């Protein structure tokens, strides 16, 4: 009955019919419907926005309307009662090596983007927020409660502005708010190359049609590239530190410099791309720019998506890997491809696997002078530690021989994302990414936990007691229930968070759930995964099922010693063995003497 198009987001779709590559648009993937797991469109909703006033306004807006009878508890209030520590020692996993923790990142940045919206912009009514904290109309502040240590020195709140949304940038009375997904749902490597064929091109090298990535200039590491500076200011990564002076660096996904450890995973992914051109053109030299330049990028995003599905997914997933990505039976066309709008929040269970401090460790995997350590809120759009202080080698040591910070019921979020997280516009190390992801899950219209577990096939605890059977927790329980009164008002990202591990994994039943249909609609609605007949050869896949993330630190560090299975915690020197011995990727299978 109701519409098939509404929408700003739709630019000319003109699909090329039988090309060998994807559009940089995530457009004409399925052929049935162009626009699927496209770039800039809106988020696929698996169950209806629920919205203070069923179409825009999230709850907690309105002071006097409650959600469910009750009120909907501050988002700081919920971080410095269930999401909040003060001890670091003991938290870290056993298992789970940091790039664990660093790859979940990569992914979802290459899966999806909902960035906030200005309308006033360039204009103080954005720092209206910060400084008056008066909510209004995209401004939605994060206000503190009553006994918070921040209210002494931050002022009344915490500014947040709410995410972009399809058709407008303002007015919404007519159809339920859906936030827009800026990068491309495929496991395509858009955060590489971009979602958009405006950065996707002043990203690549047009001087010489090698079908090189643009590097850095002012810059070299150990020779090895570093990717170009974001000639955008003022600039973040400078504002750490003006005397350093250093910007962020530009890359396919605009928020590569957040973290210097993600900083640092572009890089190998940059560096790989233009060793990946070199070793083809030596092969082709008949080949042009642009086919080395495709050739290159088809083969990095399939090497993201076997690391991911093969080696990534499993360990987070655990036992319930099978319940929900069961074998690759092909590429079907009716699967939707697209993001749920659900799944930006599930996948946050990263949020919880971040470690207090990044180290930096020499050849022989020992600190790395002086100050080898380092608190993770210093290096939030952090590139100056990079350039004027060791390069990305001592880092990528940092990832293999460290561990990720293992999820805990008493331990959730650590205070360098929960009280020192550093935002954009914003002068001070003094943001909450918890609280911000809880008054984001309400943003976005998310349903309550109860409404997941249902659409999960999942029990809905209705009292205290249904609760602590479900968490396995009593104290937990009791505390959320203090703060919502019901479980049906308990915040999807905090509850899904709260949900004892499943065997082998690294999230409970409701997010093991929710993950594991995305990404099984990931792998089944893409017409270019690496495995559906056709879009490789044989002898070029069988080549693929050799990469390990091992192999691309050997081929694009300094790094002599590598572990097998860099996700798992692995020790130096027991677990690493030498870079020699780890299996390479053989191009020859993509030799082609047709000229
Ligand atoms: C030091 C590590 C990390 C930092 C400093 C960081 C910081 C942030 C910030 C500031 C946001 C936006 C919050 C909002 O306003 O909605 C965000 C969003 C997000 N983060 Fe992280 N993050 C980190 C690691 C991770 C990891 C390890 C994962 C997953 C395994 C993850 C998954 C997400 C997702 C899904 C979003 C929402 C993306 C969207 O807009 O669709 N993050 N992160
Ligand atoms: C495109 O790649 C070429 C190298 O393949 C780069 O051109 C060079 O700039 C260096 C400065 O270090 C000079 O030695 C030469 O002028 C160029 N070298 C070669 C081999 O041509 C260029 O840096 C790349 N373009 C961009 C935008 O990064
Ligand atoms: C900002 O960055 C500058 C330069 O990156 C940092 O300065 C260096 O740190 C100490 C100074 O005592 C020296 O050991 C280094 O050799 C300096 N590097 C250079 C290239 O001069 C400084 O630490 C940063 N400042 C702040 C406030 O974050
Ligand atoms: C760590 O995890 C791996 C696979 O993720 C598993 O095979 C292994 O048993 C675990 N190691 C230990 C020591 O428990
Ligand atoms: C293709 O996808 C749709 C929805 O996921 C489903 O109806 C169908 O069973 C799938 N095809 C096969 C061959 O299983
Ligand atoms: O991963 C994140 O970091 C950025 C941001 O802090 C820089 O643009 C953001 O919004 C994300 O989704
Ligand atoms: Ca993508």
């Amino acid at each position: 009955s109701w519409e098939v198009g509404c929408g700003a987001p739709v630019p000319l779709v003109k699909c090329d019919e039988n090309s060998p590559y994807r559009t940089i648009t995530g457009d004409c993937n399925n052929r049935r419907s162009p626009a699927l797991g496209a770039a800039n469109r809106a988020l696929a909703r698996w169950l209806p926005a629920e919205y203070e006033d069923g179409l825009a306004l999230p709850f907690g807006w309105t002071q006097r309307k409650t959600r469910n009878g009750f009120r909907v508890p501050l988002a700081r209030e919920v971080s410095n009662k269930i999401v909040g520590y003060l001890d670091e020692e003991g938290v870290l996993d056993q298992n789970r090596s940091l790039l664990f923790m660093q790859w979940g990142q990569i992914v979802d940045h290459d899966l999806d983007f909902a960035p906030e919206t200005e309308l006033g912009s360039n204009e103080h009514s954005k720092t209206q927020c910060e400084e008056y904290c008066i909510q209004g109309d995209n401004c939605f502040p994060i206000m503190f409660p009553k006994n918070d240590p921040k209210l002494k020195t931050q002022g009344k709140c915490m500014p947040f502005f709410r995410a972009g949304f399809v058709c407008p940038t303002p007015p919404y009375q007519s159809l339920a708010r859906e936030q827009i997904n800026a990068v491309t749902s495929f496991l395509d490597a858009s955060l590489v190359y971009g979602s958009e064929p405006s950065l996707a091109s002043r990203l690549r090298n047009l001087s010489s049609p090698l079908g090189l990535m643009a590097v850095n200039q002012e810059a070299w590491d150990h020779g090895l590239a570093y990717l170009p500076f974001n000639n955008k200011k003022p600039s973040p990564c400078e504002f750490i530190n003006t005397t350093a002076r250093v910007p962020c660096f530009l890359a396919g996904d605009f928020r590569a410099s957040e973290q210097i450890l993600l900083a640092t995973a572009h890089t190998l992914l940059l560096r790989e791309h233009n060793r990946l051109a070199r070793e083809l053109k030596k092969l082709n030299p008949h080949w042009n720019g642009e086919k080395l330049y495709q050739e290159a990028r088809k083969i990095l995003g399939a090497f993201i998506q076997i690391i991911t599905f093969r080696d990534y997914l499993p360990i987070v997933l655990g036992s319930e890997m099978q319940k929900w990505i069961p074998p690759y039976q092909g590429y079907n066309n009716s699967v939707d491809p697209r993001i749920s709008n659900v799944f930006t929040f599930a996948f946050r269970f990263g949020h919880m696997e971040v470690p207090s401090t990044v180290s930096r460790l020499d050849e022989n995997y020992q600190p790395w002078g002086p100050e080898a350590e380092l608190p993770l809120h210093t290096l939030f759009f952090n590139t100056w530690r990079i350039i004027k202080d060791g390069g990305i080698d001592p880092l990528v040591r940092g990832l293999l021989a460290k561990k990720s910070k293992l999820m805990n019921q008493d331990k959730m979020v650590t205070s360098e994302l929960r009280n020192k997280l550093f935002q954009p516009t914003h002068k001070i190390h003094g943001f909450d990414l918890a609280a911000i992801n809880l008054q984001r899950c309400r943003d976005h219209g998310m349903p309550g936990y109860n409404s997941w577990r249902g659409f999960c096939g999942l029990s809905q605890p209705k009292t205290l007691k249904g609760l602590q059977t479900v968490l396995k927790n009593k104290i937990l329980a009791k505390k959320l229930m203090d703060l919502y009164k019901t479980p049906d008002n308990i915040d999807i990202w905090i509850g899904g968070n709260a949900e004892p591990m499943v065997e082998r994994g690294r999230v409970g039943p409701l997010l093991a759930c929710l993950l594991g249909r995305q990404f099984q609609q990931i792998r089944d609605g893409d017409r270019f995964w690496w495995e559906n007949p056709g879009v490789f050869t044989e002898k070029q896949r069988d080549s693929l099922q050799k990469v390990s993330f091992s192999r691309l630190i050997c081929d694009n560090t300094h790094i002599t010693k590598v572990p097998l299975h860099a996700f798992q915690a692995n020790n130096y020197p027991h677990d690493f063995v030498d870079c020699s011995t780890v299996d390479k990727l053989d191009l020859s299978p993509w030799a082609s003497r047709e000229n």
